[PDB]
């Protein structure tokens, strides 16, 4: 088990002086004390852990180490995150003699992952640490720096949690297994909580296995907390933010997920954004996808999602980051800064509404033995409305939004290029699909609730001029939704327009009827098996259906591509034959070609000189394709599970024996049977008095449960949309009865001439959104540079 | 709680002479002896029962009543059903010395149904069993005929019977409460069986109240077989053939539902069917609908219901026992001889098949515990194909089939007029949308597996002449699958072809076209909104959508009407205002009139002949308007749901503790954690040798679980049903791009042509339908007319 950037932070740091602090113990004879009368150990790590130490000395009893090296703390929480800190909860780090201040708390969210992504992300911690520590002209970090950091590991479900990533967890010394306790003077455990230093580093992760060793490592504080049962993420988050962040109140909250690798000065990067401007109260870093060992053609999707990031990376980030709104802050790698956070005296701030979609986002069932069942109580009892019971749509992604629409508190979003982190992307085609699900479905909740509540800037103490580029934002974000909500419209009526145009004989072209017939029933068909398995199955049993339509849809786009060349060469063609003094107004005024080949080049010339501004060319030669042919996937397949799928209802439905006869050493039963002639009539009267009385009316007038008014929500969503996307597809090809209103001949003109319009319209409004972003992000790089000037 | 023809059984009977036949009892003590190892009590009856009873004295400790009036019997069934016989359980009609033989076990199914519908049901058998006994010249009926017959009632679930009815069954005297042991010798018990002789008569059941009296009352032998937990209805009926059955060995099994209120001599008419021809296997009686207080404009379901129910008795039922093979006997109201459905000695026969569903169509999760687990585990190990793991739809359809075509036996089904039960319709939509699911999926898969099996009545021992016409039926059943797989395309062809006739400038219609364009959004639009519902939501909670689609379906079916009728009118003016010397002749080549007028006028007067010649005249008047409207209603509304709903997964999802600490009178806790360094050492090794090893793949392979299989059966079965009748569309209308193959002009007259020719198909598919079942019931008349002179 134990075994060039790197090697500079070693060369500072001196390693010789890692005496830690001295703080109280608690007896262990097996009667032990509980610190303020809660249930807390201190038990001795393993004496080989110890002697791995470089400090150790096998004469001393412990080895000479501090009492933090030597002891690991473990605590049982029984309240939960609201009462944490109102009850006497005490934090090792809090709990020394002398105070210390958290200046960067590490969070870490885990469920069920390997070790191996485990081992990454703590990797990649461990050198930010160690490069932070190594830090010399610094007035903030560099020696004693670590005492500064605390990472939180929240693992959600304690019979879901892998067990190589708790070996793991046990060989770094923060976890045994014998001090866990299920029960506490009769209260159930919900959380437990191991508190250790640790000296343990690891030196490398391999494909199959992890490597710890303890040379040349800087200790880390780590507090790693048990969920007893899974509540999902917000829970975790609201333990991280309500209940520890209170008790630690830190500075710039790190929020991380397993298999995220951090860059070795990526976390200082985000530090030093954060501390630069003291108006930021968000940051986010780059996210980057791994292509080790991942082929160009075996993996087309892994290549199309590298291609997706970049181009993120690369035009949405920087300009949103130019405006000072960002639309989402990627959870995976983020910062918040925990003031920021903080909720109002009244009692309505950014973490109550983000926290109240878990409690409204749950089964009416509230158990009367838990400690907070006043708190979900009232939350239930109070009247919500639309927006409030279903923000869970939303996530992490209200908290941007509350944050720069505060009442009267000036708050800005910012993203950093400097930070990265690399991730994995699910390479499975059903995973890709759950993935996505939520991503689109918080992406556009968040689009209209900010949308609808835009008025809420004007009473923030932002600058005029702050506010009238945010209203220019706001309005490009309009336009952005309303362009998303009719995709699946537009690629259809796109692709029926350009298959049909090849079907006319002044073109040369034979088989396009019969093909563009054959390719409208396929398209048809995926359409509706993909509605009817997206209501009906799981990805992951009918995943072959995904595929074969996914495939079917790229070879349908390869085909676009080929009739839009083929017209655009015939309208050159037949602007060059005739012969009119050919001049560059007469290429610009032929509908066909300018709007088929300049908008499309125009857009491709924008995001090729974006890529390479950027120093970041190779995603527009690797992935380019790959993602092209499958955009109509993506447009396809992933809204429509997304929209079938908005209600996530995880719980289930719903939730005195008569006697026991045990036959004795005779053959006779022993049983209490009614005896006497008095109570044998009066049970027979009382039925008879019991049937006796008519029926009254029930009444019941219950609640009811909430499976059913989000199932109802999202029915309606869908059906909302498709009526939208039918009628604009009836508006542009007269599908519907329309074509009864015109004659034989005038259909064919008039069909051609709205086509053309609508082409035109759709290709020009995607080229300037392009250019819109390409001028954001070349502000943001303009801007970035000065400032690192100055 | 105690106050014509009925009168005359009274007079017969003589009533002074009804004692009963001795048994032996059990001891109770309160150890009591239960019969041959099993949990047996016979407790004595309250003292008010007993002392109602004529033949009660007061001076007699009991009234002088026979030993089965005076104490009442209570088992406990702990094996199950296919275990019932096996074990030493006996049952007290086998128990008395002179051992009693069945004839006639009325077998009641019961699940938390109102005391009001017991108490009707109750009150039919009693005066069936009365008319029985006051029969004089019968040669198997007369005095003591009380003894023959048992009336078995099996209640699903001890937790959901209605406390009403059960206070009903109290009254009768059958059930006590404190009898009632949830476990005997740590087995625990499946089934409460309570037996009693009552001699308590239901007097009257008002809407409210029910009230029962003991003047001029028959006893009736009782066994009430309360179950543990709901296992469906099938389960219900294993209970009843498998177990109680064999015990009983009876003949001519009667199947009764609660709420069905048979006749005054409906029982000796299905006997005297049974008996006068051996040959026969299963009959069914004529079932009716309540309009006792129910308007003909308030409550249109209804009397649309019953103008089904009375068709369907009228055509269809006499043609198929005219053939000798029924597709269906009604589960509220049928017979079947019991011996015709005992298995094969090689383990094959028609009761095996309808009980397999049972066990494929659940959870495979079998308790080990269970004293069934072998048999389950058996035949869930074994290979099952499609139709063997789908037999769960059809349900006692089955049997029907597997009973005419067995392999070396002659039997037949047949219906008789005389036996006349009446039931209570579901008023409310959703009940009835609920109710009618089940019916169309039973109905459709028996169907196709009777017509893919069709050889299997090859090797049965039939006349060669019964052979050919069972063949000519299979035909015509084949015909009538196919008319009705196709409905949905049907109607919506039929609907858009009368609509934009009406748009043609020839006639003088102004509003046409609009209209016709109208109807066809609102066409669309009801029939994405249903199935949307339909795989979403449940049908109790989004009722109003379904009841505004059946409205809009009653509007659009009556101006098919109108449109129709103008039609014809104009083809008729059209032949009249040219002049070409009218004659007979061109009224029926004119295909406009002939298909529209004629094929429906010929249909209507079918139906109307047959309503008359049966003496039931009023519903082709009271009731013919509201079927008429809701017939587009049936074909789309029930259709949709019940096809998007074939699979019926009741079933949900799925399915140590560390330590306890307690606080002392001391403030320490008393826990026990590792304190010597050996186990400390040793669990870290542990943990270090758990992650230093590389991870093996899974390789689970597992089964998995069946709702994922018959989801995917039932996405399946709805995409090819889609893509047929759009197939047929397109086809008839040139919907889809088929009229890119045409030209501006040919295109009108080629699918005018088409829809011509469509609609004179279907509309004399359907007249000669007609036509066949009308000769068929006429020849059921004359059969039956024949057989009575005899
Ligand atoms: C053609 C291209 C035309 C580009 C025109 C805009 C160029 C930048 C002009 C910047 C003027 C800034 C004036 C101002 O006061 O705005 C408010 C804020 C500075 O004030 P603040 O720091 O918030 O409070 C003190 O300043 C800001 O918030 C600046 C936000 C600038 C975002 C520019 C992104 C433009 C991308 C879309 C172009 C269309
Ligand atoms: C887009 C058009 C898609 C056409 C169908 C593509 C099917 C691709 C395929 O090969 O998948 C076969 C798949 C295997 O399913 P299976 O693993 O047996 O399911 C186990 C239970 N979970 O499923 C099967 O084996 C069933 C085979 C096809 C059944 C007929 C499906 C017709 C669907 C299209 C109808 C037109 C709309
Ligand atoms: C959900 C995903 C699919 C969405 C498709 C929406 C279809 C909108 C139909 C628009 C339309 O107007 O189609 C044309 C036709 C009406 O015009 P018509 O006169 O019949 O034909 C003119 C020919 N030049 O209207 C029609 O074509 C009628 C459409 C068929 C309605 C049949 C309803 C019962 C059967 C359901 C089939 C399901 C589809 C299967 C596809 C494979
Ligand atoms: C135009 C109308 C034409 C009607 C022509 C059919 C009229 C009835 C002719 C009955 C001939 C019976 C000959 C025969 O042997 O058939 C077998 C069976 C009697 O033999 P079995 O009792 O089974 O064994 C000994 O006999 C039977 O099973 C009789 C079954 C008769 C069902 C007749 C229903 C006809 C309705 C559809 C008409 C088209
Ligand atoms: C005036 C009276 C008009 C009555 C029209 C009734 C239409 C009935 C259509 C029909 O029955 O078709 C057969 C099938 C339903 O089969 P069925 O046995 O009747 O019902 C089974 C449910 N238990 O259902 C189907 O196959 C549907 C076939 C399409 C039905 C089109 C109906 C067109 C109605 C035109 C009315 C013209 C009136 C002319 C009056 C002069
Ligand atoms: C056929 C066309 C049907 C058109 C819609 C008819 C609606 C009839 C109606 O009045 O029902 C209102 C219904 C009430 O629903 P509610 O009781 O609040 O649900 C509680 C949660 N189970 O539902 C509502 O109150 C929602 C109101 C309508 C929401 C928009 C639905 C659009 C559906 C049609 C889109 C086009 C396809
Ligand atoms: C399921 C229940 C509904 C079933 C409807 C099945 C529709 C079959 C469509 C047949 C068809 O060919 O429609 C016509 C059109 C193709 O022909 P086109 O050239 O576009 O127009 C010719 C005008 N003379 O084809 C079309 O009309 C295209 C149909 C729209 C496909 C859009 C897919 C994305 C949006 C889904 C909308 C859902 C429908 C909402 C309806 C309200
Ligand atoms: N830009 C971007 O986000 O890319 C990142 C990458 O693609 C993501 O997949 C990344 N691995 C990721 O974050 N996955 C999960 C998530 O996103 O929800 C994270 O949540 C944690 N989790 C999941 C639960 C569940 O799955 O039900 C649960 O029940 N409770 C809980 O705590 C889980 O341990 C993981 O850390
Ligand atoms: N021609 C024609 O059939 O019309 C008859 C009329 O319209 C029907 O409604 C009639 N009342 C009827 O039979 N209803 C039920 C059914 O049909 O299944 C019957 O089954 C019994 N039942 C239902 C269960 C459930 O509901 O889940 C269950 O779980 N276990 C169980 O034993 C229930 O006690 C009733 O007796």
């Amino acid at each position: 088990a134990f075994i060039n950037d790197e090697q500079e932070y070693d060369q500072r740091i001196q390693y010789n002086q890692f005496q830690g602090d001295h703080f109280d113990l608690a007896a262990i004879s097996t009667r032990a004390t509980g610190l303020n009368g809660h249930l807390v150990l201190d038990c001795p790590v393993a004496d080989e852990l110890l002697s791995k130490f470089p400090d150790y000395n096998p004469a001393e009893k412990s080895g000479g180490l501090s009492r933090e090296f030597a002891f690991m703390r473990y605590t049982a929480v029984t309240c939960g995150p609201s009462n944490f800190y109102r009850d006497a909860y005490i934090l090792r780090p809090v709990h020394y003699p002398i105070p210390r201040q958290t200046e960067l708390m590490i969070v870490i969210t885990m469920y069920n992952e390997d070790d191996i992504l485990l081992g990454r992300t703590l990797k990649g911690v461990f050198k930010n640490i160690k490069y932070l520590e190594s830090k010399a002209r610094s007035s903030t970090w560099g020696k004693d720096s670590w005492k500064k950091i605390v990472v939180c590991i929240v693992s959600d479900g304690r019979t879901k949690i892998n067990e190589r990533a708790q070996a793991l967890l046990a060989g770094l010394g923060v976890y045994q297994e014998g001090l866990a306790k299920s029960r506490v003077d009769d209260k159930k455990v919900q959380a437990h909580m191991f508190e250790y230093t640790t000296r343990v580093g690891i030196s490398k992760v391999t494909d199959d296995v992890v490597k710890l060793t303890t040379e040349k490592v800087v200790p880390v504080q780590m507090l790693f907390c048990l969920k007893e049962t899974n509540a999902k993420k917000i829970n975790s988050h609201r333990w991280c933010f309500q209940a520890i962040g209170q008790v630690l109140d830190p500075k710039i909250v790190v929020l991380l997920d397993c298999g995220t690798q951090p860059s070795g000065r990526s976390l200082y990067e985000l530090w030093k954004e954060f501390d630069r401007d003291h108006r930021v109260a968000g940051a986010c870093g780059e996210i980057t996808t791994s292509l080790k060992k991942r082929q160009m053609i075996t993996n087309p999707l892994v290549y199309g999602q590298n291609f997706e990031y970049k181009i993120s990376n690369i035009l949405d980030k920087p300009t949103e980051s130019s405006f000072g709104f960002i639309s989402v802050l990627p959870g995976a790698f983020s910062a918040y800064r925990f003031i920021a956070l903080q909720n109002d005296i009244n009692g309505v701030g950014p973490l109550e509404k983000y926290f109240k979609g878990e409690f409204l986002h749950s089964s009416g069932e509230l158990d009367p033995n838990d400690d907070e069942f006043q708190m979900k109580h009232l939350m239930l009892k109070e009247e919500a409305g639309i927006f409030t019971s279903n923000m869970y749509l939303a996530e992490d992604r209200i908290l941007c939004f509350e944050l720069v629409a505060k009442r009267g508190c000036n708050w800005l979003l910012r993203y950093c290029k400097s930070a990265r982190a690399e991730t994995d992307v699910p390479e499975g085609l059903a995973e890709f699909i759950l993935q996505r699900r939520r991503w689109l479905n918080g992406s556009f909740f968040a689009a209209i609730y900010s949308l609808v509540h835009f008025y809420k800037v004007w009473t923030s103490s932002h600058s005029f001029g702050r506010k009238i580029f945010l209203h220019i934002e706001f309005f490009y974000q309009l336009i952005n939704l309303i362009v998303s909500w009719f995709s699946i419209g537009s690629y259809f009526l796109v692709f029926r327009i350009l298959t049909t145009s090849l079907g006319d004989k002044a073109l040369g072209f034979a088989p396009g009827k019969i093909l563009s017939v054959i390719f409208l029933w396929l398209y048809l068909a995926s359409i509706v098996t993909t509605f009817v398995l997206s209501f009906g199955n799981k990805p992951k049993g009918t995943e072959k259906f995904y595929v074969t339509i996914v495939i079917f849809f790229a070879i349908l786009m390869a085909y676009m591509i080929f009739a839009a060349i083929f017209m655009a060469v015939h309208s050159i063609q037949d602007i060059y034959r005739s012969g009119t003094r050919i001049t560059v107004s007469l290429f610009f005024q032929n509908s066909e070609f300018r709007d088929l080949v300049v908008a499309t080049s125009s857009t491709y010339a924008l995001y090729f000189l974006a890529s390479f501004l950027y120093f970041e060319p190779w995603h527009m030669f690797t992935s380019f394709v790959q993602y092209i042919l499958l955009s109509p996937s993506y447009v396809n397949v992933l809204n429509i599970y997304a929209f079938c799928n908005i209600d996530d209802i995880s719980w289930g439905t719903k939730g005195k024996s008569l006697g026991e006869a045990k036959l004795r050493e005779d053959g006779t039963f022993d049983v209490s049977v009614p005896i006497s002639k008095e109570q044998i009539n009066q049970s027979y009267l009382d039925q008879l008095e019991k049937i006796r009385d008519p029926a009254p009316p029930e009444e019941k007038v219950l609640v009811t449960n909430t499976e059913d008014y989000y199932a109802f929500i999202r029915s309606m969503t869908v059906l909302v949309w498709m009526f939208t996307n039918f009628v604009v597809i009836a508006l542009v090809l007269e599908t519907g009865g329309f074509n009864q209103f015109v004659e034989a001949t005038d259909l064919a003109n008039l069909k051609s001439n709205r086509a053309a319009v609508f082409l035109t319209v759709i290709l020009w409004t995607v080229a300037f959104m392009a250019l819109f972003r390409f001028i954001g992000c070349i502000y943001y790089l303009i801007t970035r540079l000065g400032r690192e000037i100055k």
